[PDB]
């Protein structure tokens, strides 16, 4: 899985 | 890989 | 894709 | 979307 | 509805 | 389905 | 929300 | 590294 | 992780 | 970060 | 710096 | 940005 930030939200997918 | 959406902002990771 | 809350974080996956 | 709880772990789907 | 795993339990919600 | 993680919290959608 | 059991699987929805 | 796709544009990061 | 712009979309991967 | 270009494909990293 | 693929071309930027 | 070439690989950075 990979860490991402999209808009203001960080998350790992 | 999957579509990630945060309000109006999308991207596929 | 579905709206989800993981921990305190809302996102659409 | 609905609250889902398994043991102590709650989330929203 | 979407296939989920929450904790150790898989289910469709 | 993909594991979505926020720090040490983990689920699968 | 309520606890549901089907055979071996429980979950609260 | 992971595939990223935005609309029809794919790349790898 | 690195800030990227793919097509029109800025994100961090 | 910098524009990287390969023929007519541009991005920024 | 990060390994990237821009168009068909791999490189590290 | 400038055209750069190493062996077979050209790119513009």
């Amino acid at each position: 899985a990979v860490k991402v930030k999209v808009x203001p939200t960080k998350v790992k997918v």
